[PDB]
């Protein structure tokens, strides 16, 4: 029964039906609406209460407070100014942004409900494949809320082991649409599977549209290639550690190989995971590296339970106790007959014309004779019913504001210095690191600085191989000096599709500091309040001239970069990324 | 041929890129250029709004 | 950075003080919530006659 | 939880036993690349103080 694996780690995620799915039932209610279903003996008019989301609205504000506006990390020697598209991901601008937006409501599935995940076109866009510089952004995951949460690791991820096993987005009779861009294949299996329900099931869903969906399962790529075995070569060997030491020296002068990595691989496949439906065909996914978008949540667990419980512990028994004192105050109108002090009314029943509540001057009828009895009063004063202990209510609200108040208590600052970075924005900076991997990772097609005449690149250096006398640009003449005057242009050595560990682009990826960090940044920002720590005296007339631009690329700007400081050169200047202007030199 | 146009979403702080951003933190009023003599450059033209 | 006693020992926590801390609050929940049905019905009763 | 190791804890350096407690534990779907290590009769029927 080892023919289906993962199958029973779905029946490991049945783990969380009979306890976890408990809870996340709790989180949509405790969080939203009502809570507790026993449903016994209950009160008339209910359902509009809430009172809830705000107190988190309000916190997730400090959410908002982490753009950066991250570059590049400069570098030394390295000033890619040409280098152009390579890049300029961050130049990205205007040209899409589209879906971000919505993260606001992804701040509402890392509380209430398991948290969710995020779309990508999938693979490479097939929307205007108008030379480079195209990219959309940050679309997410449909529903993720009621159904299944993962069973698998719930760590950190390092892993270049198998990551993000599952892909499920669809909920309609419309569902049909979203595999549509693939071969889309029409009304098959259509399981009965995923359950919820406290088993009464008063209401009515047969609806299913679950798909599951994995290209590549423990696809296995490693290295695990060894040879030169003592005896014979014995089959069946499968060496098992990574670690090479103590093998460093044996043969002497023994033997030779001399061939390149070609690797000739079996494939040991059990099944595309799912019970008894196999579908998908074809087509499979990606490759070596992990684009892949989906991002973590933060929550906590020791044993198989794993709550990060909300921000809505807290005003429980503060609300539902409010509802239910509507049965000691509004309640006692419907038990008593509204209020009929009666003493000695011998026409019983309240008759038409006396009382209609009309106004009468006599009410004439009282006759104070009874049967016998004896002379002393038989007084009414007894009161029947009075209010019982409100002041008891009355302090309890205030004990109840300060109980679930007490949870707001985090961090708290006004203004200044001491602010408040706490776990939740620092954390969530590793699910936007994940943005630009998603982006630069690795680009195959175009890196290219100069056109290379891509696996034909010797381009037209081939004159100075020449025996024969060789020149160059001679007897000046209107033609002088131009960019791109032969000289070599062109690359050598070796630039291929996903090259991997040779050096030259990999080296771009996130900063992550404090609100404003260094492009040049930093240093401005220093200054923290009032002012007066930037150094005085005369030098700095002739010093402030160039680099205190934060405008970098304005509108009219562009005037003054070739300019710049011009006609007295013999002190110097900066002469930036760009030298391009020497002429009578 | 989706996704090539001059004009989209520009979306960000509410400061106009003409002759705004620099001086248009309220709150924030002055001393991020200090003095100097060749700032006639900046001085004797980039102050002139014109729209 | 703690302190010691013998050996290696039970953990000393800022909880210790937090155990009954809350003390007797929840009593003011003993007289509310579900013993009200322990109560029978408060009885509003005088010269009620109808045998 | 169940993992309770006394023999130095002080010295940054541990010029004692330089081997720190070690105790692994996950749940079945650590097949994962931990094939990459034993996977003989890759169960030998332990169990580790579980309370």
């Amino acid at each position: 029964e080892s023919i289906l694996s993962r199958f029973d780690a779905d029946w490991t995620a049945s783990d969380e039906a009979r306890r976890e799915a408990k809870n996340d039932l709790f989180f949509s209610r405790v969080s939203q609406w009502d809570d507790w279903l026993s449903q016994y003996t209950t009160l008339q008019y209910r359902g509009q209460f809430d009172v809830v989301r705000p107190v988190v609205r309000k916190l997730v504000s400090e959410m908002r407070q982490n753009p950066i506006d991250v570059l590049y990390r400069p570098k030394d020697g390295a000033r890619p100014d040409a280098a152009d598209v390579l890049m300029g991901m961050y130049r990205t601008d205007m040209r899409h942004n589209t879906a971000k937006i919505a993260v606001n409501i992804a701040v509402r599935e890392q509380i209430e409900a398991g948290v969710g995940a995020w779309r990508l076109v999938t693979d490479y866009e097939d929307q205007s494949p108008t030379s480079n510089n195209q990219v959309i952004r940050r679309e997410p995951i449909h529903s993720a809320c009621s159904h299944v949460i993962w069973d698998s690791n719930s760590k950190l991820m390092d892993k270049s082991d198998a990551r993000h096993c599952t892909v499920i987005h669809s909920m309609s009779q419309n569902g049909w649409e979203d595999f549509a861009e693939k071969y889309d294949l029409d009304a098959d299996d259509i399981p009965s599977f995923q359950n919820p329900n406290d088993w009464v099931f008063p209401w009515l869903t047969q609806d299913t549209i679950q798909i599951a969906e994995f290209y590549e399962v423990v696809e296995k790529k490693e290295t695990a290639f060894i040879y030169q075995d003592p005896v014979t070569g014995e089959p069946v060997s499968y060496f098992k550690r990574d670690i090479k030491d103590v093998i460093d020296d044996l043969a002497d002068s023994g033997f030779i190989k001399i061939a390149e990595r070609q690797i000739k691989r079996r494939r040991v496949y059990k099944s595309i995971i799912t019970c008894t439906a196999v579908l998908k065909d074809k087509q499979l996914i990606a490759g070596e590296h992990i684009p892949i978008v989906p991002v973590f949540g933060e929550w906590g667990f020791v044993e198989d339970k794993e709550v990060y419980e909300g921000v809505v512990r807290l005003t429980k028994d503060g609300q539902r106790l409010r509802n239910m004192i509507m049965s000691f105050n509004a309640d006692i109108v419907a038990r008593t007959p509204k209020k009929k002090p009666f003493f000695w009314p011998e026409q019983i029943a309240g008759f038409e014309h006396m009382y209609d509540g009309n106004d009468d001057y006599p009410y004439y009828l009282l006759n104070r004779t009874d049967e016998n009895s004896g002379d002393l009063p038989t007084q009414p004063l007894a009161y029947y019913e009075n209010p019982e202990v409100p002041q008891a209510n009355a302090y309890m609200l205030e004990a109840a504001t300060s109980a679930v108040k007490e949870v707001a208590t985090l961090g708290v600052d006004t203004e200044a210095v001491n602010g408040g970075q706490v776990a939740f924005d620092t954390v969530n900076q590793l699910n936007m690191r994940a943005d630009l991997e998603t982006y630069v990772f690795q680009d195959n097609l175009a890196t290219a600085m100069r056109r290379d005449g891509e696996i034909y690149q010797s381009i037209v250096n081939d004159i100075y191989d020449v025996p024969r006398n060789v020149t160059i640009t001679l007897e000046d003449g209107s033609e002088k000096d131009v960019q791109l005057m032969a000289e070599v242009v062109d690359l050598a050595t070796g630039e291929k599709q996903v090259l991997n560990d040779i050096r030259g682009r990999y080296e771009c990826y996130t900063d992550v500091g404090p609100s404003f960090q260094s492009m040049k940044q930093q240093n401005r920002a220093e200054i923290l309040e009032l002012l007066g720590k930037t150094p005085q005296g005369t030098p700095e007339y002739q010093l402030l001239l160039l680099q205190y631009f934060t405008l970098l690329d304005g509108k009219g700007v562009e005037m003054m970069r070739d300019y710049a400081n011009k006609q007295l050169i013999q002190m110097g200047v900066k002469k930036p990324e760009t030298p391009e202007e020497q002429q009578w030199l």
